[PDB]
């Protein structure tokens, strides 16, 4: 019966993500179309309006252009559902790249509530997904039980596995998928993504003329999601070695 | 003797923050001065160079302007130490606004290592700071011991305390300090900050002509740091109520 509990948690979470991905999609998308216009309109009017404008005339155009940039809309789509799903997930995993921020007040507010509920929901979700994976991946230090040393080797080995399997493999996959991204950049991106730092200087699936982008988003959303679980799995496996519980306990 | 262990942890952490705040300050600052120039130079040359330039001539200037924006440098200082300290802390608390991202490869790489070491160090730091605060703030459900109900009331009461004390009070303080920020925006900022989501659409201490800014940074760095501890404190207090351990346990 415990299997249908975790099985439902996993289901409901995914839905909560689609739910939000939809609510965000709709409320925030409209303000974008209208903002896309105010920019395309202010773009045309600037060039055609005052060809040789002065220092005071440029700071006024650039201002309105940069302001649009900070909100995810560049003068040169953010809230579809494939991308709004991307946002909803990175907001509950708490990465927050920012390449897409809510624009209205409803979005901003819905985001807040959606999170108060989702963030926690997300912990529970992860806790379960990890407790389980942790055991199946760390039930083997026993098939080996000397005892303490089977773990210190299981850990360091498991680290070198996922570090490669989740950073280097995708660090390369992105060096591929994303043009302007070299390896370091792709790798660097993975680190700040799976760490949930999310500076947002780099975000995949945002290149001029990207084909099948809809999926790339859904793929990323999963890369990030799984990679996080993987980290936590590796974290538990490390946080549970004798020497660590020792070092930790040393401060309470 | 346990008091000098946590006391040193708290010390060393703070230093690790200053250490990084310095290393980042120096390596990344230079690329900024040089980038500030390439922009001030491309700014002058654009207006004076081709007053009435066409559609093809604007996309080329705006491109280089927006590209600078995404990296923290606007055409219209990011790595001093008061602000570099701000970065180092938000990177280890994992908020990552992005208003400041490392520019060189050294910065990007140092950041990664600094984090692999700091993030953990930061957990330990928090764990201690919270375990302690948790007990002194939740040793009182006992001074009240019926028993289970003294906690469900201690929790809900403590929530309403810090929610007000860390969100509303500062939500207002910012409505003050930050011009363009109304209450919702200030409050909204606090939520995504203390949640460590850090979209970065709003970052305090970044207004044209901000006086005593150096401190405002150091103040924020602390607001964020403490507010996080506060959250975790409140989180533990909630994660440890019978009904919850019950609901949680329901999935392993
Ligand atoms: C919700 C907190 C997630 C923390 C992730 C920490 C990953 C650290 C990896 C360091 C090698
Ligand atoms: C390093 C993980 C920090 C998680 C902070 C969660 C705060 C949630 C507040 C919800 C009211
Ligand atoms: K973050
Ligand atoms: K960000
Ligand atoms: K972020
Ligand atoms: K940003
Ligand atoms: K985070």
């Amino acid at each position: 019966n415990s299997a249908t509990m975790f099985g439902f948690l996993v289901l409901g979470y995914l839905l909560y993500l689609v739910f939000g991905a939809v609510v965000f999609s709709s409320v925030e998308l409209p303000y974008e179309d209208l903002l896309r216009q105010e920019l395309r309109k202010l773009k045309r009017r600037f060039l055609e309006e005052h060809e040789c404008l002065s220092e005071q005339q440029l700071e006024q155009f650039l201002g309105r252009v940069l302001e649009a940039s900070n909100y995810g809309v560049s003068v040169l789509w953010n809230w579809d559902f494939t991308s709004a799903l991307f946002f909803a997930s990175t907001v509950l995993s708490t990465t927050g790249y920012g390449h897409t921020v809510p624009l209205s007040d409803g979005g901003k507010a819905f985001c807040i509530i959606y999170s108060v509920i989702g963030i926690p929901f997300t912990l529970l979700f992860l806790t379960a997904v990890v407790q389980r994976i942790t055991v199946h991946v760390t039930r083997r230090p026993v098939l080996y039980f000397s005892k303490q040393v089977v773990a210190i080797v299981h850990a360091v080995l498991l680290g070198f596995v996922t570090v490669s399997c989740f950073f280097f493999i995708p660090a390369a996959v992105f060096s591929v998928l994303e043009d302007d991204w070299n390896f370091l950049e792709s790798f660097y991106f993975c680190f700040i993504s799976l760490s949930t730092i999310g500076l947002g200087d780099y975000v995949p699936g945002e290149g001029y003329n990207q084909k099948f982008r809809e999926l790339y988003k859904i793929g990323i959303t999963c890369y990030l999601l799984l990679g996080l679980i993987a980290m936590l799995v590796v974290l538990e496996t490390f946080c549970e070695l004798h020497e660590l519980k020792k070092f930790r306990k040393m401060f309470y």
